[PDB]
């Protein structure tokens, strides 16, 4: 488990998720250039999110992840797990 | 509202983009000289992006129009419109 | 050397900084609790600042890193490496 | 402009700050209830730390003045002066 914290720019926080249904597990699905994510060096696409500002998203869906990653605040906090297998399970 | 059709090249399409949260607008904010974008000649800084081969990007993100753009396929064509304001107001 | 990029914020970035003569190194002395460089995790106080936005402190006195480092702009870049022996050397 | 003298305990001083760039302002932004700064019953949330010791924080950085107060020694003489529209400013950013 890692912590990697990034400020949201008006861009966003400079990476996209994807996820399932419940308790399938939120990813890192890509990571734009020259974003807060990127800039960072830290976050990686096979990364599963455990935490958004300790909010768990264990058992989130995707559109649940979505909104929250999306309404974290200024300074957000991530707990992530580099998980590649359960990535690419999810991938279809 | 225009249509612009660019070939990717291995030097990617010939152009860069901004955009902010959702629905604030995608737009191209660089042309490359000699580029697919420059070489067509129609694409210009303040297009707001609205389709990518019929992908509306019209409630997207920075992040996830440049993951669109970046996977697009083939013929990639643009449905844009000019939009010198927005494209000033994203700016700030 | 190890990269550690930080936001400033109106209340710095988040830790402060000792050196000598020219030549002697630019350490960093002390990382503010709830600062950038604190909440980012990775800059330490044995760090040795070799770069602040490519801009080379290697040379730098004490008093000319302090002020490219307050001037450095927004999403600072620092190259550094952890160099306890020369930290406290410079005592 | 006015004097306290708090000593610290293990506990520290029993006060947080905020400031800004250099020449901003050193704020005293909370007090610990049970802590020497509010046993003390002087130090306020809109005081602005004039001295520490003597050590001057009128020219300091929020981190600096950090550094400063955390390292000061035991019987810690505070020079303030209670600034509230500074106070309010420096939030506000």
């Amino acid at each position: 488990s890692r912590r990697i914290t990034l400020n949201r720019r008006p861009s966003g926080l400079g990476f996209n998720i994807v996820g399932g249904d419940n308790a399938q597990g939120i990813y890192v699905s890509f990571i734009s250039y020259g974003g807060p994510a990127e800039e960072d060096g830290r976050l990686q696409p096979g990364d599963k999110i455990l935490q958004v500002n300790s909010a768990d998203l264990s058992e989130a869906s995707h559109d649940e992840a979505v909104e929250i990653i999306k309404k974290a605040k200024s300074p957000v906090n991530l707990a992530v797990v580099h998980d590649p297998e359960g990535f690419g399970r999810l991938k279809s």
